[PDB]
């Protein structure tokens, strides 16, 4: 599944609402913790809507136990990620990931 562990606290009281858009900065890392993707390095927040199956199942069940302002660390089983397909060339087959993720704002 998903692990959710807090960095920094949100407000412990708003959580992603299905339809509400989800504005976060993230950083992708292989489960020893390499580096493969950052908004950050991009100075572009990603935005995704709950219920809208846009992301991995990790996300959508991680992110939606966030509160705004938060900042986790998110480590996701290969089943709640990109299973044994990984993605060539980011993601290998069977891989645990761990995000970094803040929650920014609900649009
Ligand atoms: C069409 C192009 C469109 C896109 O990829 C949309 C797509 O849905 C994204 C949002 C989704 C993802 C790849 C789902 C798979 C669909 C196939 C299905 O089999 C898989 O199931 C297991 C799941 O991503 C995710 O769920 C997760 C969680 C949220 C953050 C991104 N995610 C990551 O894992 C990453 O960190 C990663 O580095 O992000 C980059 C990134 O581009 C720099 C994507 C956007 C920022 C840019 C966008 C919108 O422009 C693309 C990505 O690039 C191709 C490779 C992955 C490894």
């Amino acid at each position: 599944g998903v692990q959710v562990e807090t960095i920094s606290p949100g407000d412990g009281r708003t959580f992603p609402k299905r339809g509400q858009t989800c504005v976060v900065h993230y950083t992708g890392m292989l489960e020893d913790g390499k580096k493969f993707d950052s908004s950050r390095d991009r100075n572009k927040p990603f935005k995704f809507m709950l219920g809208k199956q846009e992301v991995i199942r990790g996300w959508e069940e991680g992110v939606a136990q966030m509160s705004v302002g938060q900042r986790a660390k998110l480590t996701i089983s290969p089943d709640y990620a990109y299973g044994a397909t990984g993605h060539p060339g980011i993601i290998p087959p069977h891989a645990t990931l761990v995000f970094d993720v803040e929650l920014l704002k609900l649009e």
